[PDB]
């Protein structure tokens, strides 16, 4: 009928204090840290449709196909938990815990048939 709560969700996520109201955590970008002369890291870019963050990316996403599942083609999910901790207020360090929404809204997969 009329959802896509975006003209109130994003502001309701950072303004509500993130009190279980963030049904817009989709993968819009990715940042693999496996270049030479550098440690193994996996920073991804998450957004809701206006304000992005890309600071919470340290959960079980290290899996093999969890890169394809944690962001196959822009899947929206409502994370339920996450370790939010900034390092000196500069090198922020957030981690993802779980998801709570399409949890796989690639919008392209969805196997239908039979």
């Amino acid at each position: 009928m009329v959802g896509q709560l975006s003209e109130g969700a994003i502001a309701a996520i950072m303004q509500k204090g993130d009190t279980n109201i963030k049904p817009i955590l989709q993968v819009i970008n990715i940042r693999p840290i496996t270049t030479g002369n550098s440690p193994p890291r996996y920073r991804l870019l998450m957004s809701d449709g206006l304000n992005t963050l890309s600071s919470f990316m340290l959960a079980t996403q290290l899996n093999p196909l969890v890169e394809e599942e944690q962001l196959s083609s822009n899947c929206v999910c409502q994370i339920h938990r996450f370790i939010v901790n900034t390092l000196k207020d500069g090198r922020r360090v957030v981690i993802l815990m779980e998801l709570e929404v399409l949890k796989s809204a690639e919008a392209v997969g969805v196997k239908i048939g039979n």
